[PDB]
């Protein structure tokens, strides 16, 4: 007696198919990654920027508070919290601050440098300062940025500097807003004042824009700043009777590319990945992961599924091709070194002989399914994660609309995926079941018996050198003719 | 005798498959939504905002040809035709007028509140108007804002703040005029520098009007600019002018959950309800795509240009890839009505029609799970789809356009398959039960009884209605019947 | 004897599927386009508009580099370099430039007309040019536009208009001049706080000089800003200035179907044909997807981050699911050569390779029907991808790479595994008819033959070549053939 079965094991694995739910199953494997690290890590060697709780504009224009801040060269991403607590401590605006953030966003090489020396504005005053940037206690101002009258004059105020540091360079400036047309001239005297920049491509002309405000952080004086990249061997000129915020330090710049700001309050911690999240970094090979949208470097789809199971056993059991739960109705504890075997009954003994041949062809294939579903993932480098004014909601909405377009697209094309492929895995291993005993009985015929649940009754002694024949395919029929029926 | 058969009917329902076209099939399902209600309907329980033939700006300034708009406090969306008729009657522009729209177009709570009363003005004229803006048939305005002009020879310096004490964040619009020449802003106005100056904790601009000739536009060379803000809550805005300031007397407390979008129809509310709106009619369905607009409002179908997607769910339909169903069973059976499969008995008593209530329930159950897969996983979010951009947003409006248009061949292309392949396999489903009870039912007679071409086992023994049904259930013994009549 | 047999070959061709690698296949068929023909065509009938290395900026203004243009008066699409030599020759910049080259990417229908006559700028100065601006080599100017200057010591005020009588709307062009000094300003326009205002029914604009001192570029350290507006059919455009005005001559008539892109290369028109074009060249494909390149125009293939999708269309190339191929037939047939599956007979007569004909042609329909499922359902409509920004437009430039990679990577995806999961499926396809066929000649001869093992029946009885007939078109009657040697 001979009988073909199939593997069976204490697992508990469920998953599902495109026919069926909650199928228990010998060996599953989660294609989707749900663990990070918890830490900050450095993305490919180079670390993020950090800015504590300070924004990219009280950095760049030295608000006192960013004193303590710790620039880094390079940097590979920004960390800025949701919403810092130190900006522009002198209220106004930034010109194209999104812009700016966004350029900034990753960098060779970065470094300040001193520009226009505030010590050689001969002829006007230095030392302005305000108490909305008070350094405990006394008036102070943006430490990178300096003009007010010098007695009761304030002469056309005229500088220019040409970027000889070999690099591109960011520079800033501001136009002051006072509270009244009194303020001015206590401040520049003249009253139809004006601030001129220009450089080879930029030039722009800007005038006091005086209005009655509230007090933010006690002012009602505003000051709006503007910045520019300066070209190497460029210069940039320039000149105002009165309101100018002007530069004391420009700063040089390189990009390879770009990269995001990612919002969080962690803090670097040491480590590496491929790829950054507010919650931790991702180390996986998997195609799909669900901790988090916002993520930056080389990352898995982001998927909305919590569950992607594919199935690389068989059906687990105490089918399309009819064997497997179906004429051979039930798995066998006892074969515990393959997927597919015999079961014999002898004169000798018995009787669980795993079969090797078909088993390592079903490893192999049931490998190369789950390495086509994760190595056909096509991984660059993105951002995500963006920045908008609150005059570009419809800019914004665009961006949403297309992240949540894409994210549909993934989650339903993998959850499918799953679904599908584990219908024709169960199906694959039915019918190497089915095949095996076909192998069998197409191999015996007339010498035995076929009993029904899987099992052939042999019309003769068959020994187990005679087993070692059935099982690898070299049973001969002919050496067999005695008819016990 | 005992036979082994599929059902068959009068279906002319037809499938594609990746191997075939047009194959008739005992039943199925289109996945594919194509009807709408006709009706323009309430979203999830809350009305749009309908604004007639009035636009947004016409609106929210008070043109009078917008007095019966009737006004909603809460609305999940906005209605408005393509070209609407009254807009700004006195002619002039609107500052980010399409962000403001996007901002209006889904809202809490909205509440007009009167924050300048006209009659505090007390310096100044506040009964200006213009024939540009008239009622039958004397010069009006629009009926939210305040035209100051000068009372006399004399236009003082024109200066008013507002707290927003209300609660919530307020909305609030301004305008400066740009006259036709220099004798209209005299007369007007009586000075010549003038200037329009508004201020908030993060607001703060200056105007300064631009007069100049211009083509007559209503009978009007003069312009009037809005702009706008959103006040925030126990922030003040001050207003200060010298001439040429058109004043709110309102604000608009708004408060807002989300977004939403401006549906461009003619038709008009019509007290039903969907989850689902288009602008040819809502849509009510459990369905995975519908091919009936692409701008559809709320949650909806997957919008595909394809317009049939037939999911086959009975088998192929015969008055394979496992050769029985339409193979070496030949045909299908008008007669088994019970059931997708089962047998034919031929007995000395009766015959014999008896559906296979097991193997019926399994494929019964795994077509069911294959449609709720199809359906289920579809994941489904609030959108608002149709979008606006101004003259000079060109590039912004395409890359919107190439972006619908990419999901929309994506979704299409794979809908279509997946309809082709999945119907090739519940086909193929069917067949390989077809096959397996035959073989069920071999491999418990074998030598009992005779295999005879389509189906059919032909007893070596009397098989009385008992014993049949000892076959049928799977409960039949071999040894009971050792009479080999053969 | 009876066997049963499959088509083998010299094929070297390989497939993947979603089980195996490198598997070799009878037939195959690639639905991945590589070629083009390396040249720039004229689109469905329409050539491209021809920039040289102007600028669309420099041939608007007619920089005199740009004399030598030829200009079409249609166009579907726009060739420029990567970096035109020849633009604003006077240094300066060109208000909402991406948005006027957008417009201008696709045209009816497009035609220069002479709307403000040079001379009928009676009292002021008209050829005033600059040395930036220079033809070998006296000082010339944009040949398109006029430089207002002063006559003697006076700058009248400027003022002319232009009713839109041509029919079409129209595109008009104007800058204004910021000079370098106060001094500069004076030589040139006599007053110092000058003005340029322009307005139609919807344009109202007025703009002041900012003299400044620049670096020089070209020579010239002042700069000129251009506008643009299009006027309406029948509408008047005002232009009036006290100094600093860059006036018109000329204005463009102007239709437009649709829309169009840029194409940035080097190569140059070539008189062919394409609906599809790219910078390398134009692609005339069947085939659902193409690596070429991701600038395309036209109604383009969708392009895959892949260099080969490969469709097996023959079966398992054997010198499965179903355990026929390369399972219990353990071999192919070189010598069957009419067809994919067939039979092969011992006998005393003829012997003897016969093609199923029946059975290979429901394949061949089949497998044909999935090659043109794949490739007719893809939805090709025209786009450009292309887009251009300007350098404070990183955002949304960065937006528009987003969405283009994440298509790419969807289609690339799909696609890939769309091939893998096809080729599985047509492999064991292939099986199942091999399988279907022993099956069906099984079933035919019950008892009249023995089961060998390679496929092969054993004759109970004297089977001629008339009788090996009956078994090959299943037709072969049991009743005949009882005689007994078992």
């Amino acid at each position: 007696q001979i009988c073909i079965g199939y593997h069976a094991n204490n697992s508990t694995e469920k998953v599902d198919t495109i026919l069926e739910r909650n199928v228990t199953v010998t060996h599953a494997k989660d294609i989707l990654e749900k663990t990070h690290n918890g830490k900050l890590c450095r993305l490919s060697g180079i670390p993020p920027l950090e800015l504590g709780d300070c924004s990219i504009a009280g950095w760049l224009l030295g608000n006192p508070e960013c004193d303590r801040l710790l620039s880094v060269p390079e940097w590979s991403y920004i960390v800025e919290k949701e919403n810092p607590t130190n900006g522009l401590c002198y209220p106004g605006s930034f010109n194209d601050y999104e812009e700016l953030k966004h350029l900034l966003t990753s960098v060779t090489h970065f470094e300040k440098i001193k520009i226009l020396p505030r010590d050689q504005w001969t002829q006007h005053t230095t030392t302005g300062g305000s108490r909305a940037c008070a350094v405990s206690g006394n008036p102070s101002f943006f430490r990178n940025m300096v003009l007010t009258k010098k007695g009761s004059n304030y002469p056309v105020a005229k500088r220019s500097y040409n970027n000889t540091s070999g690099e591109q360079m960011l520079i800033i400036w501001g136009i002051h807003y006072p509270n009244d047309d009194t303020e001015q001239r206590t401040l520049y005297q003249n009253v139809g004042t004006y601030v001129s920049v220009g450089t080879s491509t930029l030039n722009k002309r800007s005038i006091p824009e005086i209005a009655t405000r509230p007090k933010v952080n006690g002012q009602g004086g505003r000051m709006e700043f503007s910045w520019t990249l300066l070209e190497t061997w460029d210069v940039i000129n320039f000149e105002s009777t009165g309101n100018l915020i002007a530069p004391e330090y420009g700063f040089k710049i390189s990009k390879r590319g770009s990269s995001g700001i990612m919002k969080t309050e962690k803090t670097l911690e040491n480590c590496e990945t491929k790829c950054q999240t507010p919650l931790g970094a991702i180390n996986t090979t998997l195609p799909f992961h669900n901790i988090h949208p916002l993520t930056i470097g080389e990352c898995p789809k982001y998927v909305k599924s919590d569950r992607l199971v594919l199935a690389t056993g068989l059906r687990n059991v105490p089918g399309l091709f009819g064997a497997i739960a179906g004429f051979i109705e039930g798995g066998w504890q006892g074969m515990v070194d393959g997927w597919y075997g015999y079961h014999h009954s002898n004169d000798q003994g018995s009787g669980y002989a795993a079969d090797k041949e078909s088993t390592q062809k079903a490893f192999d294939g049931i490998t190369n399914k789950v390495n086509s579903v994760i190595a056909k993932m096509n991984t660059q480098f993105e951002a995500v994660g963006k920045e908008f004014s609150n005059l570009e909601r419809r800019l914004e909405n665009l961006n949403k609309k297309m992240e949540d377009g894409f994210l549909d697209v993934w989650t339903y094309n993998a959850e499918l995926l799953v679904l599908m492929e584990n219908e024709r895995t169960l199906d694959f291993h039915d019918s190497n079941v089915k095949n095996l005993y076909d192998k069998v009985r197409m191999q015996l015929r007339d010498n035995v018996k076929e009993l029904g649940n899987g099992c052939f009754e042999f019309y003769h002694k068959c020994d187990d050198e005679c087993m070692n024949s059935v099982k690898n395919g070299t049973y001969d029929y002919p050496k067999y003719e005695e008819e016990s029926k």
